[PDB]
């Protein structure tokens, strides 16, 4: 087969009912995740290959970066609640990995302020129970798939992407293979 269970993807031994159709996990501390988002633009290219209106979900994880890592999971919940992911993803990645200026929860807040989210609005969302619920959803989704590494992509709660053996000598060819593979997995019956 051109797509083989155990090679380009794995079938979860314990599938997850009700899971998002396309579910990515990342950490702003995760170096491959910086490449995936800032250089390869994996999420955007998967989106362009799936039908218009499929739900893609992207969650942050707690198991990298200790205290600040868990602060970033709560900040990502704020980003999802306010719908400002496209404004803060680059400065959060660069603040953690490029300039390394994000060292406290206040430094995270500064990134939102600089991106145009008013301090009053960020603070209200940060302390809101809507955000607490999104934090819980992120933790539960990770536990549902027994998540131990990032970046990770899961399709229909049933399949995990395995990019590790794919040819990465050409970054556009690799991104296309990745997206075509997600599309194939989404179409499995």
């Amino acid at each position: 087969a051109q797509y083989e269970d155990g090679k380009q993807y794995t079938t979860l031994e314990k599938p997850v009912a009700g899971a998002p159709q396309v579910l990515e996990f990342f950490s702003f501390f995760c170096p491959h995740c910086y490449q995936f988002e800032e250089v390869l633009h994996i999420s955007d290219n998967v989106k362009k290959k799936l039908p218009e209106g499929v739900k893609m979900t992207k969650y942050h994880v707690n198991f990298m970066g200790g205290d600040l890592g868990k602060d970033l999971t709560q900040a990502w919940a704020v980003a999802m609640a306010l719908g400002v992911e496209d404004k803060v993803t680059v400065p959060l990645f660069e603040g953690v990995q490029k300039t390394q200026t994000i060292r406290s929860a206040s430094d995270i807040r500064d990134v939102f302020i600089n991106a145009g989210i008013k301090g009053e609005e960020y603070d209200a969302a940060w302390n809101s129970f809507v955000v607490k619920s999104l934090v819980a959803q992120q933790e539960k989704a990770a536990a549902d798939v027994q998540l131990r590494g990032v970046p990770a992509m899961f399709v229909n709660g049933k399949y995990q992407l395995n990019p590790q053996g794919m040819d990465t000598s050409n970054m556009d060819v690799f991104v296309q293979q990745y997206a075509d593979t997600v599309k194939y997995l989404s179409e499995k019956k």
